[PDB]
């Protein structure tokens, strides 16, 4: 791909994190803590799963970033709508704001409803994230793999400002404490 150009900066919202998230002084990295991280509530946590939104918010354009998933074994990705439920349980779909792909169980999916496999000959270390706002269009890509297409999101309906969206996974296995970590441009 030739997105590379269309490269932001994006940096994570504290204030939007799982109170067991930490994230780095640089505001570019979150892991799963082994314990609640002494914040107060809000409104803006997610409190059932380990998700947090970036700062930043996209209503128009062509935007790209790369994030770091080495050593994770689950994890979700992508954008969402700035209003999606933050409390309780949801599925990650298009009808609920979400357009993101995941690691799960060895496999990687899409999450349309019902889910899409993935097709993924080598394991990817870093992913490629491009938004085309007027298109309609969400892409990601296996850096690992020279760039090559992972999945494409078409005719989306985004109804809103899109966010950086975020899982670094639970961790009951004792085998995904590694962080999720956004590359330098
Ligand atoms: C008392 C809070 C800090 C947490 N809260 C909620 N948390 C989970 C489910 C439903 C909620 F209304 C409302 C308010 O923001």
């Amino acid at each position: 791909h030739h997105h590379h150009h269309h490269m932001v900066h994006i940096t994570l919202d504290r204030n939007t994190a799982n109170s067991w998230l930490i994230i780095s002084k640089d505001r570019r990295q979150v892991r799963m803590g082994d314990t609640h991280q002494n914040v107060s509530d809000n409104k803006e946590r997610f409190s059932n799963y380990p998700m947090v939104l970036g700062a930043q918010r996209f209503s128009s354009g062509k935007m790209y970033w790369e994030v770091d998933v080495t050593q994770k074994e689950a994890w979700d990705l992508g954008v969402c709508r700035d209003s999606v439920q933050r409390k309780g349980q949801f599925s990650l779909s298009p009808e609920n704001g979400f357009w993101t792909i995941w690691l799960w169980q060895d496999s990687y999916e899409a999450g349309t409803s019902p889910q899409t496999t993935l097709h993924i000959q080598v394991p990817p270390c870093q992913i490629g994230i491009f938004v085309d706002y007027e298109a309609g269009v969400v892409s990601f890509y296996n850096i690992t793999d020279h760039g090559s297409l992972i999945y494409t999101f078409s005719e989306c309906v985004f109804a809103g400002p899109l966010r950086p969206f975020f899982n670094v996974g639970f961790n009951y296995s004792g085998g995904n404490a590694a962080p999720l970590k956004l590359c330098p441009l």
